[PDB]
């Protein structure tokens, strides 16, 4: 268990002229008086130690006397910090105590400047900075990393901590002091910068969103005038993302939306992304920026939303522009490939159904052999394509992206059984055929009127059905074992465990026997136990029905269009790569315009019409 | 792709003493200074060109320099417009540049006056009008026409555009200027007048409704004093409608309600429609106006609501008065025809059932032959009536209006089979019989206690059932093909595709086999595939049930009375024409009263009692 960093009740632990112990030092510093600090210098120069040694620190963490001074800050000002740092300078230690930090696993690197910044005191921050404290000390402990349980994640920097805490004066003093200037370009471990730490502390609540949007714009505006020669929104962390991509991956929708369509009028225009070129009543035409939003480059916002994301908000980022217009422009160009692919799959499935039906038992024979050869070639091509897709991609939207493989694999496996002349090529093949018709359902995603209907009608969750089936199946097996064990002595029904399981399952499709057998010694108890099974199956079925109804009473129904748009987006980004043998050359979208200053950016126009805002701007 | 009409970033395109190119002209006009316009006149008189030629315009659209001047309007005033028009006048061109307009397809006819009116600047409008610009220039491009996608529909006139934008000062200046007076009577393409364009931009939202009601009343009041000799609410567009009928057709309920019962006290009384004659406590008697609201004339509000309308708000216009009282007065007079028609149909159906039941296999014989003759005559009369109804009418309310035809057609077709002595007159006839009993259900619309019950009990949508049946039927056919293909090799059930389809459908009515067949080589896989079919049919049925319940949970239930009133209104307006052989003379309803001034109007009194408003007017 990690010790607390300061505690008024639990004392510190030493576990790793006059005598002046560390306990008296902590006692006089915690109260906060400088008169009783006399005699420290003479004692240190007699014992030939330094104030940052192992004697004067909590050995379990590494907390020095200065951090106890700052942690006992009363009314924002401590009168002991200045003489303590002065006598530390007079001691002549090589390692300065102002920038000392802990060495424990929990609070590694946690300096005094972080404590002074968190205590919302500009005076202690000024006293620490003016006495030679570096402003790039990283807090690398487990307590300052994003994980479940007890943690407070910030960007492991004094400036990041000042940014996450909404205090503006401390951010300004760190950014433009003469004694020790910080930098917005400085990075911690995991590669994050201060524009990343704001994104990773965002939330979908409106207050936290307003906080992080305001402070993100503020830091970007100060980065415009402090270090204009560097693009602050293009520095990459160790995963390879940028702040826009990191907003896309984590599921933070609000700061992602604000970053995607921010606009500042005036001198701060060159760092905008949404430029409006004309507007006529309700219609407004805006030139959005496709820098790392299109799929022509490497991992971008579209692919990160499509594949590398696990969040319930991955279906609402697609709807907001300029992702909606971009994916609509991609779909209106690549719908022909989808329809031709669907027609080829339908022709392959028709020839499969013909071969499976008109088949001899164990010109027409030559036609059927050509059909078998064509089925084998189609199955091996589909198998190669699906194995390519999995190997490149190294969850319900991927559901139909695995069954294809089964409809491939079984098929080719069935055909090698046909080449082995066994008596099992007929089940697996026709089993494949059943799966194949189910596998056609994915191709409803390409048409509007049936795609919206499919997304609207999928009103049950798969995990609920697969849990209920498992519970009912264990129930059936247990009662089947009991019924076989009960009916062994004659005065025959329920002879084996499988037959008794079938005759028990027959009560769910609606045809059960339920009578005196007149062949069993214990036929009354058999009837009683069957009555118990019926009365329990009805409770289980009613519970499942009630649970599904309670699930479907209270949810919003507007997500149908968003989910359909996401499914179409995944299919578009899949087809944009091309086939595994005819790799499609990626076509850059947008036009290279000149906005501001020679600032040449890729731009993409969208024409949005909205009568409500136009009615609002009217008198 | 159409080019933008102005764009600060994308430059214009030429695609269709000192030199003074069009690029320098656009550069100096866009900034907005007049000092650098010097030397233009000498250059134009040396090169013998004009300022509106092809050289000085964006050839892709036809945009002139003046429209670039107005589109770069800063703080409402440009100092360049006045010298530009002055030097255009000094150039001596035959075609004036002030009223020049585009010639592209997308922005056809879009003048500078439209831009100045949209920019909400009275000063630029005054400068354009005073320098000789006609006020009847029509914007005929696709961008200014009502269609899906990107469009801004107004009445293609400067006055209509000033009317749709809620600005009052520009409307007044266009209406009463001495330099170039506009007119409320002027019409664009599609025949619309200014009062029509207000209706076609209306909406059911309260803010837009309040805007359009206020501005409609305002323009009507100004039309009272500018051009009193013309009725502004009687001009017909090219479809033949008036503003009231256009409000009825499009589904705009709020402006339709306001137009139907507007009243102004004082000097503006003669243009009202609802006159109150007396009011005593709560009861109030009002003389509404039946000008184009009754069905005695040509296409009126009642017929346009009844037939020529496709909107979800066609069942709420009937409930609001004076349509409610009018249709109640029609129904209380024409209920006898409905009941006599129902009794005649019931007698015809009883004789049909008797003939279908007491029929010999392949005095009583003469009676049955007379019954057959009467069935043939009734069927041919009903067929002639229904063919008349379709040919004159050249959707669920029309559903029962087609099945009659089938109950006609099959019947007469069955009888000609009886005259052909074939072995198929017995199925079709009795099939007709079944349909006819279903065809009786439409006649529940005439009685209150069962009509409200029928409208209340119709709680399912037909398209959902017809989609679910299609999905389940494809499912059944696919599994039937698989089951026939699997069971071919003996060690018999499931022999043909139709029999296997029937034995698979038997799991839905609640009687399935589900056992080891002991006759098939692959009987275990047959059992497994039947289990798969059962487990999938239950998922599909549960999904359909959940979807219907979710559609049922969250909806308003007050629409039963409105839908029943609409159905009764459709039946009344159908019977008012009369039979196809005894065309009923149309009877004018209301009385010819004299209200205001000799203003003789058809009027219809309604007695409305409402305790709530009377409680509000009390202290
Ligand atoms: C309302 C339910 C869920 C069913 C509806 C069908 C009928 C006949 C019985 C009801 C029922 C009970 O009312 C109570 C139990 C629990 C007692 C089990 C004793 C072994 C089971 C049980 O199926
Ligand atoms: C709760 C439902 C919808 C039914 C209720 C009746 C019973 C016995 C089974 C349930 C059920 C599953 O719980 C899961 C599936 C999907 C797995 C199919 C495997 C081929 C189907 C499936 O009918
Ligand atoms: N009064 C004789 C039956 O009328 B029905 C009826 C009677 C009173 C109130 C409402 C309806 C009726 C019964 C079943 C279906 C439809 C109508
Ligand atoms: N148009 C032919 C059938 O299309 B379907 C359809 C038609 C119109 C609107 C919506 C869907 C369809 C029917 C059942 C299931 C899925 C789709």
């Amino acid at each position: 268990e990690p010790p607390p960093m300061e505690s008024p009740f639990q004392r510190e632990d030493r576990n790793s002229p006059d005598r002046f112990d560390r306990d008296r030092l902590f006692s006089v510093v915690s109260r906060g008086v400088p008169e009783e600090l006399t005699g420290l210098l003479e004692y240190l120069r007699w014992n030939s130690k330094y104030l940052t040694d192992s004697a004067y620190t909590e050995g379990s963490t590494g907390k020095t006397c200065l951090m106890k001074a700052v942690l006992n800050l009363q009314d924002g000002v401590n009168a002991c910090i200045m003489p303590l740092l002065q006598i530390d300078k007079d001691s002549g230690n090589p390692k300065l105590l102002v920038n000392a930090q802990c060495t424990d696993e929990f609070y590694q690197g946690h300096s005094a400047l972080h404590i002074a910044i968190e205590k919302r005191s500009l005076q202690c921050v000024k006293l620490l900075v003016e006495n030679g404290a570096d402003v790039h000390l990283r807090a690398c402990g487990r307590f300052f990393q994003k994980h479940q349980g007890t943690c407070f994640y910030f960007g492991e920097l004094p400036l990041s901590l000042a940014a996450c805490t909404k205090q503006w004066d401390v951010v300004t003093y760190l950014l433009e002091n003469p004694h020790q200037p910080a930098s917005l370009e400085a990075t911690d471990s995991l590669g994050n910068t201060v524009l990343h730490a704001l994104v990773m502390i965002a939330d979908n609540s409106p207050e936290n969103s307003a906080l992080v949007i305001h402070m993100y714009d503020g830091l970007l505006q100060m980065g415009a005038r402090l270090c204009p020669t560097v693009q602050l929104e293009e520095i990459s962390n160790h995963q390879g993302l940028t702040p826009l991509k990191l907003a896309a991956k984590e599921g933070k929708i609000e700061i992602f939306r604000h970053i995607l369509q921010r606009e500042f009028s005036g001198p701060y225009q060159p760092l905008s992304r949404k430029f409006t070129e004309w507007c006529y009543g309700p219609v407004r035409v805006s030139l959005y920026d496709l820098s790392s939003v299109d799929s022509w480059e490497k991992n971008s916002v579209l692919e990160i939303i499509a594949f590398h994301c696990k969040s319930p908000n991955r279906h609402r980022m697609v709807v907001l522009e300029p992702l909606n217009k971009l994916l609509q422009e991609k779909w209106d160009r690549l719908v022909s490939r989808f329809f031709f692919n669907f027609a080829c799959y339908l022709v392959y499935m028709f020839i499969f159904t013909v071969v499976a039906y008109h088949q001899p038992s164990l010109f027409g024979e030559s036609m059927l052999l050509l059909g078998h050869i064509l089925i084998l070639l189609g199955g091996i091509y589909l198998l190669l394509g699906q194995l390519w897709y999995f190997w490149r991609r190294r969850f319900m939207d991927s559901y139909f992206e695995i069954l294809f493989l089964l409809q491939a694999l079984l098929t080719v496996l069935s055909q090698v059984l046909r080449f082995m002349e066994t008596e099992w090529y007929l089940p697996l093949l026709v089993l494949s055929l059943v799966l194949g018709w189910l596998n056609l359902l994915y191709y409803t995603r390409g048409f509007q009127h049936t795609g919206i209907y499919s997304v609207m009608i999928q009103k049950v969750i798969l995990r609920d059905l697969l849990r209920f089936l498992l519970v009912y199946l264990v129930f059936l097996f247990g009662f089947a074992v009991a019924l076989v064990s009960l009916s062994r002595e004659a005065r025959a029904p329920y002879r084996s465990i499988l037959d008794a399981s079938l005759e028990l399952f027959k009560f769910t499709i609606g045809m059960g026997e339920l009578a005196f057998q007149e062949q069993l010694r214990f036929r009354g108890v058999v009837l009683l136990l069957l009555l118990a099974y019926v009365l329990l199956t009805y409770v289980l079925l009613l519970n499942m029905l009630i649970a599904l109804m309670s699930e479907t009473v209270n949810h919003v129904a507007d997500n149908s269009w968003s989910i359909w748009k996401l499914q179409k987006a995944i299919s578009v980004l899949e087809m944009e790569n091309g086939y595994w043998w005819c790799r499609r050359k990626k076509h850059r979208e947008g036009r290279l315009l000149k906005v501001g200053t020679p600032d040449e950016r890729w731009c993409f126009r969208v024409e949005e019409v909205n009568w409500a805002a136009w009615e609002k701007t009217l008198p």
